[PDB]
């Protein structure tokens, strides 16, 4: 039995910014009253955990990464009611304790719980579960899912189907989850529209998934790397277009192809640059642009406000817009009844212990996503 | 007698950036074809006219300025089918051509034969129908209701009651309907929320009989000049502050005021500044934000896009969102049946003579709205 005692386990650390994981073990504590311990199953590697090793992003360091996970409930704190033992899990990276004002708005979901905008990198109270080399080490989103065991808060964690497949719904902690959501909820794709996609990644595609859901006639998918064309079009892009196969700037590209601009775009890539041209190139009376990527840390864009007083709609979200808790179980159930396909977003599965494998064939631009199995 | 004549009249032409206005003879040309030459009654010395003086805002000059007007159909050019000589009308400073992707599109309302985003200051054939001192002198949008008589394209003019005070109902042209419709239709504000609304002139004002009549809890009034402050709890508002008696940035004290920022915010005032910080002030994760303000010409905004991310929605609009020749007679029917108010807004009576004046009461910040009778 592990219950109620220390878990000595693999996980990868990272202890400083732009150097590879360490792959070692670290002892991760039991859970205290209404948290959650985790045997990780299946973790996907998104271009947010890279933004860590980057600096695109700031949390606290040295630092377990890894959001888009599941796995099972090796044991539960005091207090839990919402997930056993035994319990297939997904981790929510935005929380949903359901009490703060956000939680209680019909639209909100970005949870006044969480510890994405000013990261502590910790539990709730504040403490960390994990010990490297006698070291504490930071959390990451409340998640920590690059760990052989995890602990988390239980308004972060959801229970799914208990006959799901974790190395693919692992995919619905995050950028399916993301992209879907963006397009579906928070932009409200309609049916016939034109949609502009930049960035054909993960969370692009699934930004791609959900505008043919939602029946639009027109998906134009944007990438500076072409080979990213070919997966875009199999999941619902109609054309595809290079910004450097062009002598003029792309908004004015995808405002002559529009016939005026499009309905909605997505910014899927985290520029500064690119979150205003997706702005421009929507129509300037009706269009809405929904910024998805996460840019630079700190870093200010510049804009003309005229884009927005003649009409233009402008907003973002995380996690697609989705709340959390209540959604994720919904969308495993909803895989599991073949309304969306995840397959496509997966090009690459190795074992945990090829991290650092996988983050090179991110940054390469060789993979969609990669699943690392425990 | 005066139908296909020219007709001498007095207008008001600004010759030059930072010059009163020259009050002298103009000849108007008879109406071409599709075209309406209206006897004016009325007009509003709106904020935005004061723009084409300072140089805030760009058309070409020598002009005739004024857009927010009503008076009655002299003649009409040939083709004419929505106007009657006799007819009570109010020129439309945002065309409704019907037929283009914009007036098709159910909630667009910034046609393209608009001439607010690239003044070229002429009429729709590209020419004018104003000479002064033998020289073609510009419109301006369209409209160009500083003249006892003007000419505009039928795609530019609504009828409305024939019963109807036009003294009063010039402001539909303007004023209150681009602050009421971007509280009730742009931000579509609910029930029981709190709106903070930067600015508390006329559209200011408009704003928050808006958000009244669309049931807001609480109107948090902000404007650096207190004097404006009595007026504005008059129409509805809750609470005032002035940016300058507080030693914090005013988002942060709407914030706080809010208990974490509020559900609607709107800038009505056209600064850059104001621009972001009401963007910041409204909730994280739900907010809605309208810009109605107008920027000074060319000037780009800097913002971190981390406000979007969260949730945040950011939009602006031209004339309250309303498609323009349909929604001007039905609010002036409204306003018949005592629906909303307008005398709040009208602080002061002018003859059309003393137009200098009536900008120097704008200016000096006594005036809300100061209407002009020809
Ligand atoms: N808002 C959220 O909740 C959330 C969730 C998931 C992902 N993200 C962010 O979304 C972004 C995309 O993530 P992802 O899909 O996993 O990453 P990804 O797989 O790296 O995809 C990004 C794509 O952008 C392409 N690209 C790069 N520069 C340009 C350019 N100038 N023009 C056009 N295309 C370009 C690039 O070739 C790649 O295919 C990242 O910034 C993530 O951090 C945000
Ligand atoms: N979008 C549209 O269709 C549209 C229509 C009508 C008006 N406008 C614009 O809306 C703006 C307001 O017009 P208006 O109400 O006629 O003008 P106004 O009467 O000049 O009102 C502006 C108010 O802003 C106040 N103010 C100035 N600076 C600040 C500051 N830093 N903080 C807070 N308050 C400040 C000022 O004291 C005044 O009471 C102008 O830019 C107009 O051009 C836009
Ligand atoms: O990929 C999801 C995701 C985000 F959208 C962020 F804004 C963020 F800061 C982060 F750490 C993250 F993982
Ligand atoms: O006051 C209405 C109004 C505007 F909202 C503009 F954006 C503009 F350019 C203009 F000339 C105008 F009169
Ligand atoms: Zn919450
Ligand atoms: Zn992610
Ligand atoms: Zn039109
Ligand atoms: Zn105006």
């Amino acid at each position: 039995s592990t219950a109620g005692k220390v878990i000595k386990c693999k996980a990868a650390v990272l202890w400083e910014e732009k150097k590879p994981f360490s792959i070692e073990e670290v002892e991760v504590a039991p859970p205290k009253a209404h948290e959650v311990r985790i045997k990780m199953v299946a973790t996907g590697i998104c271009r947010s955990d890279d933004h860590v090793v980057s600096g695109t992003l700031v949390t606290p360091l040295p630092v377990i990464a890894g959001h888009e996970a599941a796995g099972i409930v090796e044991s539960i704190g005091e207090g839990v009611t919402t997930v056993r033992p035994g319990d297939k899990v997904i981790p929510l990276f935005t929380p949903q304790c359901g009490k703060c004002r956000v939680c209680k708005h019909p639209e909100g979901n970005f949870c006044l719980k969480n510890d994405l905008s000013m990261p502590r990198g910790t539990m709730q109270d504040g403490t960390s579960r994990f010990t490297c080399r006698g070291k504490p080490i930071h959390h990451f989103l409340g998640t920590s899912t690059f760990s052989q065991y995890t602990v988390v808060d239980e308004i972060s964690v959801a229970k799914i189907d208990a006959a799901s497949p974790l190395e693919k719904v692992c995919l619905i902690g995050c950028g399916f989850s993301t992209g879907y959501g963006s397009a579906v909820k928070v932009a409200k794709v309609t049916q016939g529209s034109t949609c502009a996609v930049f960035g054909l990644g993960g969370a692009g595609l699934s930004v791609i998934m959900g505008c043919k859901a939602a029946g639009a006639a027109r998906i134009i998918g944007v990438d500076i790397n072409k080979d990213k064309f070919a997966k875009a079009k199999e999941v619902g892009a109609t054309e595809c277009v290079n910004p450097q196969d062009y002598k003029k700037p792309i908004q004015e590209v995808l405002t002559e192809m529009s016939n005026g601009g499009v309905d909605f775009s997505f910014e899927v890539i985290g520029r500064l640059d690119t979150m205003v041209t997706a702005l421009s190139c929507c129509q300037e009376a009706y269009g809405v642009s929904v910024i998805v990527g996460v840019p630079p840390d700190s870093q200010n864009l510049s804009m003309n406000p005229m884009l927005l007083l003649s009409g233009r709609t402008w907003k973002g979200a995380i996690f697609g817009g989705f709340k959390s808790k209540d959604s994720v179980p919904k969308l495993v159930a909803d895989f599991m009844a073949k309304k969306f396909a995840l397959d496509p977003l997966i090009t690459h599965v190795l074992p945990f212990e090829k991290i650092n494998e996988g983050f090179d064939l991110l940054r390469s631009g060789e993979s969609i996503r990669t699943i690392l199995t425990f």
